[PDB]
């Protein structure tokens, strides 16, 4: 006798499998039950802290969701990939991912999001992708996820 209709997040498809093993800006959800998780997967270029159109089209949908589901705060974390074989550059890289995440952060700041709201890590050359290689381009990063009960539709 169930008649309760919930909707899922605007502009966000489900996640596939190995989603970010796309080396493409990408935003998706999965469900458990009656609570939604949205992930973010903002790609750079080599040596960039610049946001690219992809990546700009999936952190607005992610903070549309956000100010949806009211949500009360999100972590940013920034990653790099790690392009030579020793650790000459762990410092510079970290400097990096902290630019790459404070750039996505900028970006939601943009969009109306309040900036008490954002908290931003960066975590240079390590946590790097599994099953790829550590100086793969996919590396080059922003992550977040963020979670709420499914809305019903009104």
């Amino acid at each position: 006798i169930d008649e309760s209709k919930y909707v899922l997040p605007a502009g966000i498809k489900q996640c596939e499998g190995n989603f970010n093993l796309t080396e493409d800006g990408v935003a998706c959800y999965t469900i458990n039950g009656d609570d939604v998780t949205v992930y973010l997967d903002t790609k750079f270029a080599y040596d960039k802290a610049t946001l690219n159109a992809k990546g700009k089209k999936a952190i607005a949908s992610f903070v549309n969701f956000i100010k949806d589901s009211n949500i009360s705060s999100v972590t940013v974390k920034g990653y790099a990939s790690q392009g030579q074989t020793g650790s000459e550059f762990d410092i510079y890289n970290q400097k990096l991912s902290e630019k790459r995440a404070q750039a996505v952060a900028d970006y939601m700041k943009q969009l109306g999001l309040d900036s008490e709201k954002i908290i931003t890590k960066g975590f240079g050359y390590n946590d790097t992708l599994g099953g790829i290689h550590k100086s793969d381009p996919r590396n080059q990063r922003v992550e977040a996820s963020v979670s709420a009960p499914l809305k019903e539709a009104n």
